[PDB]
């Protein structure tokens, strides 16, 4: 019996009490229906409010569709594609604009037949596996066009109409399978080289820069004349070669990007926000792909056409994920012969492309080769530090150590800008360990692969060197010339270095972990063999050397500086003097000193994030720089007085001399006259700070019933429940673990200073030290000595060998 | 001219142009319409497929209505809510279940009920502002009733019927202005305590144990004689008591709340599924409450029925939330005389309310009291030790502290169980600035405020007795006996301090500013005045002293034991011997150990959570105790070998002695004497660990067109980027905040520490350090004589005055 619960709903609070088990009489239920008239009034307004549909309407409901689609439910997809097919037709009329009214048109009739290809497949007719929407792709014309622009030759149809095309393919792999295509293959162009451009939140002017600059390449590679024997010959040749180079902008997500690049692609022709959210509303695109052949005038000069390909992913992911997409779908595809890798912003020179292609085809065993890098405009603003530090540490870093590995053929990392690779000796197992975390769960690596973030170059370049039953070597070349930006302030040096310190270390170690397998599984020539067991035991001493960096600095300051003025030691002046509270007082003012800063950066590195505190940092480099600066007078004072020795000047010439020899040697001289007091005065900075920040945040990684219905949300919570248990143990074990090994690395440190502090002096410690440096960098010295004399002898001597 | 895309979809990849501009021929189009025939079978399809509704679809439907309803959208609101009630009235009679089945027929009629208001409301017939669903409480028979219970007496109505009601209220001060109502208020029963028990993810054992509590205290003030001076006299009589007394048991989320706590409600007749998931269906529900009398029976005995109000929230909350709940519906509701607030587990005893209620009736000035709180089993289980020390820390700070501080009125924190407050001194302004976070957001409030995280009943506390016009004064109770439990390990002991050390320092320190307002704005008798001056001086006294204190336990422990060991001074031992290596390496030793110690603590509280750092926490903490131990020894060899004097015997009295004094004052004696030895070995542990911890993880806290779509989405996609930037810019704010703080205290440490070793001896530091602790124990031991003199003469001398 149904109390009177006629007006429960309507007023503001009703009472009332629903007995359990009698089930009700249905004939009092339908009377108490038919003794109510107004619903139908509410009924004829709904009848009134849907007959005219809505733009939006229709969109959310494809939307809706897809999901339930993806969510394996069949016949709630059917009806909510019928439903949106049929309001897209209908309101395709009403709208004013030509392309709005042609694209939902289209989209509509596309919605229509999927839908009987899904009612078809429904029944059993057409046999498949996860069926799909049909591959769609629209090519419209662009809306402004140069018409004042001469360039070799362009098809009306290729230059005036760009393509556009949403893809679902969850695994790139399979990109070829499920039957897309590119505007390349189906013209019939062949492209040989492919260069990818990652691009996240970046403002236009840098893509831009990067855009000339290839263009530029392309132009002088062009305009080269045959016949000489310095000249390329093939598909390189002259009036031809923009045919043979395709562009591929792989972007991060239409979250972060910056909304002056939408802007700018638009201009070009290559991005219509239009035609985005129209076609791919019901599809589900993890990815949306424009082609073009597109051609750019900067003022009153033309450039030539270059082929692009944009891909814009829907999510977020880091730039190993674009790196993927790339190389799987596009390289698996097109086959290409080079593959080069660059970031945006990477300005390059007219005779990059030129070179790397040079030595890629004249030496024929270089299975990938990297490129100079250096910092625009150093000599510009000479007032600021930082700059000119950054400069010359990329120039000594490139001459001295790219000459050393690439004398023995092993870069231990390849610049991620501009970097590149022949397209056979990466695509079995190098690239399947390059994408070893994307498809496996961390969880099944464990801590130390997945530690390894932002370091996976390191590990493809060691995979292409040790690659079974093959013999392919790196190599480095000096004149690709590429020009980079480089941070201004102190705060986003600190970051870059942060990111480059944890993965240059973590790979370190897992290279020298698994060096064994050239020797197992590579098939090498013996002298080859050799020449890397010299280079392991180098790698090994300089690793080793360099984990002990801080406590080495720590007690060559200390000793030399201030334990020979306290020890009257110094050789310009005598100490002897004074009333014995100076001389201890230097040595407790700097221990004391030293030892508060350390202990203000550990807790500052670790704590909080390294932007808002700004002044602190600022006052700790400018502290270290006085330090460094005093103690490099009071050597240069003490080497300027001492009577001097043949030991004394051979120690000085393999310590510091080795910088100016070599640079001279190459010719970069002036730019270490111009940058070497700069950098002298951050290297207590650059160490501490640099290597304990480092360590301090490496935790930062990536039709049914009611009892169906109770089960499916107990399922629900539980599966849930149980993914966030997963998860917090998986960040438990990486926070444990680099916690454990900053706790090694600092107290391996501290003890090592206190016991040579408290069990040794001055006569008994500096001279192992300066032999230990003195060796290193006379490997140094020879090894970039020997790629020079290779860089200019090879050339002549090829004809011998 | 649209081109041939009659099968677009259908194929696996189809390429098609559409040209822009030339908007098509409506002939072509309709003819290609026309000219389609299979999308009708589709349709029969969907026509077989959408007669048979489902109840999950109705659920779906109906709670994108209430989506949609509450995102200011009415048109879309409407035409979902009609379908979802035809959709459910058609479901309601397949069902087979009587219950599911009326269920679904009265939650179809009030669908409908409100479809028909909200039409009318669309036309402006009514005038209302924001239209809701009606409130449509339900009352249904409980599953399992006990048929042999014996109780005062139940109407069958009350005793067999369990009432729900799902809220919308967002502002709980509107909950009876929306029109919302309790089973209480209704049947005409006006109860004057009551008591909240919180509960977030606890077991079936503590709930059953609290409630069983409650049930005897209840019993026990029913049985009381009346015609007695100590009886109480009112409402609280005998018989009768039980209408008095209302529990709201306050949960914290469904996706949390442990699945054993369900079955244990469901089966005392206090939650059902089935009911909240079908009743709930559209209204979009804030929060759940359900309400009943219910009758709990253990072992052979019946206890007495209790009015419980059960109120569970969709979504997770802090503590704060809940109280905020609570107190402002319920209270402002019922209007209740005194409130009391405990914490699902603290297991009463028999005379705990009876004495608060004594007290509160007796005094009439107590604007607040607290019970003394006790660990349970402390004597079982006396291998451990963990468990035996917070014994111990809870019997001495409850004593001399709860004493001290009730001898002047005013308590600084009530324990967060078992504290009970009289609802006039808190109606108006003191409960606002408990409520303070709630309502503003965080970057309004500024660091200091926010970082005032778990403390606000030091707030409440502060603000009850600073009440401007009137003078309230907190009160502590001595027989009001709560026994919790508390961990058995080291970490869980650590997080708990973490919390409750941060609460209180920052408190402490809103307190110390802002005591001015006493004097200011309260209205208090001038030797009231005096008083808290007097303990206002005390405080700042002992603040001070407690914000150096692991210097001045380092500065103790390494003069007294090391510097008597190398300077031959411990006096039942010469160490006048020895080849001076032993004599500076037990200090060298001593310092390199704590400092190690020291660095290692804090790099591990700082850097990750301390639940997979077991063993390094064990470790700590066993060198600490050893240490301790060591040093207790030490102390005790020198005290008993001395000849001894007055001063010395003074000294020792009142640095040591006050806490067995105290003990045998108030007759507990036998734990301090069980448990000192237990809890001397922890001090350090206790100190050092807890205080770095504490201040380490303070970071811790809580019909449109396309050019409309268009403006939307970038509407929406701004409005985030927008508010993602402001709570990075909060989290900034208050790790630097944190960081600056924990630099201040270390440094200020460290420097104090080094300046007292480096400029003074152990015979001009000592006199002072005994000198300051000697006047903190004497001042607790006056405090705690006079607090007992008071409870022990007042009762007698309340005739006089
Ligand atoms: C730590 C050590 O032993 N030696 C230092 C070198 O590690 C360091 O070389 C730099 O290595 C990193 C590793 O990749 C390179 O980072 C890449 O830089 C390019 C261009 O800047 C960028 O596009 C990539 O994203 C970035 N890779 C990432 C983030 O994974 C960096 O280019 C190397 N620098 C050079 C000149 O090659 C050098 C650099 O100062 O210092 C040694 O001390
Ligand atoms: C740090 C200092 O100067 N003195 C210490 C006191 O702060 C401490 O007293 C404890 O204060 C906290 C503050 O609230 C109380 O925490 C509450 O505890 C109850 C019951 O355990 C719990 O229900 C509440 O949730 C919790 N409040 C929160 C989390 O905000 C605690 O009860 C107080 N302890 C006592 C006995 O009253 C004492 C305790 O050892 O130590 C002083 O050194
Ligand atoms: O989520 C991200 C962040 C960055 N990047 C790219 O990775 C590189 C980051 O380089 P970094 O900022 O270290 O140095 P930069 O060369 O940009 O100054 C750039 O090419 C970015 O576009 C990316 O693909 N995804
Ligand atoms: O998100 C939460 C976490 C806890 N609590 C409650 O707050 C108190 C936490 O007490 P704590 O764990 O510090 O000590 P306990 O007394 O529980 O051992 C308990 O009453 C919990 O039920 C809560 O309401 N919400
Ligand atoms: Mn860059
Ligand atoms: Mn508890």
């Amino acid at each position: 019996p149904p109390p009177s619960i006629r007006s429960c709903g309507s007023q503001q609070y009703v009472t009332s009490y629903i007995p359990t088990g009698a089930a009700f009489p249905p004939s009092s239920v339908q009377d108490m229906i038919s003794s109510m008239k107004s619903y139908a009034s509410a009924t004829d307004l709904v009848r009134t409010y849907s007959e005219i549909p809505s733009v939006e309407e229709a969109l959310s409901t494809l939307d809706r569709a897809a999901a339930a689609l993806n969510a394996r439910r069949y016949r709630d997809a059917l009806k909510l594609y019928l439903e949106g097919g049929y309001a897209m037709a209908n309101v395709a009329e009403r709208q004013a604009n030509p392309k709005i009214c042609n694209l939902l048109t289209s989209k509509g009739f596309e919605t229509l037949n999927w839908c009987a290809r899904l009612c078809d497949w429904i029944e059993g007719r057409i046999k498949e596996k996860h069926p799909r929407p049909g591959v769609h792709k629209v090519g419209i014309p662009v809306s402004n066009w140069d018409e004042d622009w001469v360039g070799p030759f362009m098809d009306e149809e290729e230059a005036r109409r760009m393509w556009y095309t949403p893809v679902y393919c969850p695994h790139p792999i399979d990109f070829s399978n499920l039957g897309y295509r590119l505007r390349c293959v189906e013209t019939g162009r062949r492209p040989r080289l492919m260069i990818c451009i990652t691009m996240y939140n970046e403002g236009p002017q840098q893509l831009k820069a990067t855009l000339k600059k290839l263009a530029n390449n392309l132009a002088y590679l062009k305009e080269q004349m045959p016949g000489d024997e310095k000249s390329l010959t093939g598909a390189f040749a002259g009036d031809d070669v923009w045919q043979n180079v395709l562009v591929c902008i792989v972007a991060d997500g239409r979250e972060q990007v910056h909304p002056k690049t939408l802007d700018y692609l638009e201009a070009i022709g290559l991005y219509d926000e239009d035609l985005l959210t129209i076609n791919s509303a019901g599809i589900g695109a993890q990815c949306h792909l424009f082609e073009h052949t597109l051609q750019l005038s900067v003022n009153g000069k033309c450039l030539l056409p270059i082929q692009t390909v944009f891909a814009l992913k829907e999510n977020k992911a880091s730039k190993l994920d674009s790196h993927h997409w790339y190389f799987n779908a596009f390289a698996e595809q097109i086959q290409p012969e080079y593959t080069a890798v660059m970031d945006v912003g990477t300005m390059l020179t007219k005779s990059a492309l030129y070179h790397l292609l040079f030595a890629f085809e004249r030496n024929h065993q270089i299975g990938g080769a990297c490129g100079q890098l250096t910092v625009d405009n150093p000599f510009e603003n000479l007032s600021n530090w930082v700059i000119s530090a950054q400069h010359f540490e990329y120039k000594i870093s490139n001459i001295l150590d790219k000459s050393l590995e690439s004398c023995f053929g092993f870069i231990s990392v390849l610049p991620g800008a501009f970097s590149a690779y022949r397209y056979e000796a990466i695509r079995g197992a190098p690239l399947d360990a390059y994408f070893q975390t994307l498809n496996i769960e961390l969880d099944v690596l464990g801590p130390f692969i997945g530690n390894m973030y932002l370091a996976e170059d390191r590990i493809l370049s060691f995979e292409v060197v040790a690659r079974k039953n093959c013999n392919w070597t790196m190599h480095y070349v000096k004149d690709a010339v590429a020009r980079t930006d480089v941070p201004h302030d102190l705060v986003g040096l600190i970051s870059q270095r942060k990111r480059w310190l944890n993965g240059a270390f973590f790979a370190t170690l897992f290279s020298i972990w698994n060096w064994g397998r050239i020797y197992s599984e590579s098939k090498h020539t013996f002298v080859r063999k050799m020449a890397f067991l010299v280079f392991y035991v180098y790698h090994l001493l300089y690793t080793a050397f360099g984990f002990f960096l801080p406590a080495n600095l720590y007690l060559a300051l200390f000793f030399i500086v201030f334990q020979g003025f306290q020890q009257n030691r110094l050789e310009f002046i005598d100490t002897s003097e004074y009333s014995q509270t100076v001389l201890d007082c230097a040595v407790y003012i700097y221990n004391f000193s030293y030892l508060f800063g350390l202990l203000m950066l550990i807790i500052i590195g670790l704590g909080n994030n390294p932007k808002h505190m700004k002044l602190t940092y600022y006052f700790v480099g400018a502290v270290f720089g006085l330090m460094m600066m005093l103690s490099s007078l009071v050597g240069a004072g003490i080497f300027f007085s001492t009577p001097a020795t043949v030991h004394s000047i051979v120690v000085s010439i393999l310590t510091v001399g080795v910088y100016f020899i070599a640079s001279a040697l190459h010719g970069e001289v002036h730019h270490i006259f111009m940058t070497f007091t700069h950098y002298t005065a951050l290297i207590p900075s650059f160490v501490n700070i640099f290597t304990i920040y480092s360590f301090c945040n490496l935790q930062d990684l990536s039709k049914g019933d009611f009892k169906d219905v109770i089960a499916k949300r107990r399922a629900l919570e539980e599966l849930r429940r149980e993914e966030k248990e997963r998860v917090e143990n998986r960040k438990k074990n990486f926070e444990a673990f680099r916690t454990n090994v900053l706790l090694t690395w600092a107290f391996s440190n501290l003890i090592f200073a206190l016991f040579v502090v408290y069990f040794a002096s001055s006569s008994t410690y500096m001279p192992v030290l300066y032999i230990f440096v003195a060796s290193l960098n006379t490997c140094r010295l020879l090894g970039s000595i020997g790629h020079w004399v290779y860089i200019h002898t090879e050339g002549l001597r090829g004809r011998v060998i």
